[PDB]
């Protein structure tokens, strides 16, 4: 409410649910990829978060193709590679993935785990940034190995706070 169109999220938990997985990959690969990019962002937050399976999620994730009734259809491999809602209720926190181009789970055409890590970055309100290390760049570009850069770390606990809890068991 106090940000016009763009809420931050009040609570300190939050739930997310996959709606499908994509053929081009199973859910193994899939459910490794989009749990690793949570774990990363608890690490150095004292968030939490759990994976649902009834009841609408706070974050929902789901593969689409073509016009999947929105204003911002997919023309082919151009265009933008996926796009989400500000993180709000409603449709907001929701996040479709292009699903027009194959995903892979290593450095070939494109990374699906550097994707999800980079929506959920917009559900937690990061915006894009001009550091280069920083993963919520706006264009898709080849980086070195997928690690939070310290902008992003900063970033994120600077809203919340810093994990003051390191405890690895
Ligand atoms: C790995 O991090 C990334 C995640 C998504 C993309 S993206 O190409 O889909 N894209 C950036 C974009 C594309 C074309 C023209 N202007 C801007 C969206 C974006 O910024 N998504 O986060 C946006 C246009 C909907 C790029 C990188
Ligand atoms: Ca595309
Ligand atoms: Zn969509
Ligand atoms: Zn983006």
């Amino acid at each position: 409410v106090l940000t016009e169109g763009n809420p931050r999220w009040e609570q300190t938990h939050l739930t997310y649910r996959i709606e499908n997985y994509t053929p081009d990959l199973p859910r193994a690969d899939v459910d490794h990829a989009i749990e690793k990019a949570f774990q990363l962002w608890s690490n150095v937050t004292p968030l939490t978060f759990t994976k649902v399976s009834e009841g609408q999620a706070d974050i929902m994730i789901s593969f689409v193709r073509g016009d999947h009734r929105d204003n911002s259809p997919f023309d082919g491999p151009g265009g933008n590679l996926a796009h989400a809602f500000q993180p709000g209720p409603g449709i907001g926190g929701d996040a479709h993935f292009d699903e027009d181009e194959r995903w892979t789970n290593n450095f070939r055409e494109y990374n699906l785990h550097r994707v999800a890590a980079h929506e959920l970055g917009h559900s937690l309100g990061l915006s894009h940034s001009t550091d280069i290390g920083a993963l919520m760049y706006p264009s898709y570009t080849f980086s070195g190995d997928v690690q939070l850069a310290q902008d992003d770390i900063d970033g994120i606990q600077a809203i919340y706070g810093r994990s003051q809890n390191p405890v690895q068991p």
